[PDB]
């Protein structure tokens, strides 16, 4: 059985600081490229993070660079978003990802490396 299994989320403060990691199950954690993506209601999806399956590449949404760190454990087969400096436009639901250095999602049975999302809400 294929999963990316998330954890992590929360309501904190702004400045509060939450990490959220997934761990993947049933694929080959190394061998993928993750990312997190976040989408509110009434705001649309954004791919907020990258990373490259040794860790060597981390690409970053502008408006979450220097806040958000991404980060993985291939031995863990863990994959993290560390979310510091937390402001009031974070608040969505966030998404881990397997995918590929060219997009989010596999190629087949995306869903098997998706995270099932937690809200991250930082109070205004």
């Amino acid at each position: 059985e294929v999963q990316l299994v998330e954890s992590g989320g929360g309501l904190v403060q702004p400045g509060g600081s939450l990490r959220l990691s997934c761990t993947a199950s049933g694929y080959t954690f190394s061998h993928r490229y993750h990312r997190w993506f976040r989408q509110a209601p009434g705001k649309e999806r954004e791919i907020v993070a990258v990373i490259s399956q040794s860790g060597m590449r981390t690409y970053y949404a502008d408006s979450v660079k220097g806040r958000f760190t991404i980060s993985r454990d291939n031995a863990k087969n863990t994959v993290y978003l560390q979310m510091n400096s937390l402001k009031p436009e974070d608040t969505a639901m966030y998404y881990c990802a397997a995918g590929t250095r060219k997009n989010v999602w596999t190629r087949q049975h995306p869903f098997d490396y998706w995270g099932q999302g937690t809200q991250v809400t930082v109070s205004s």
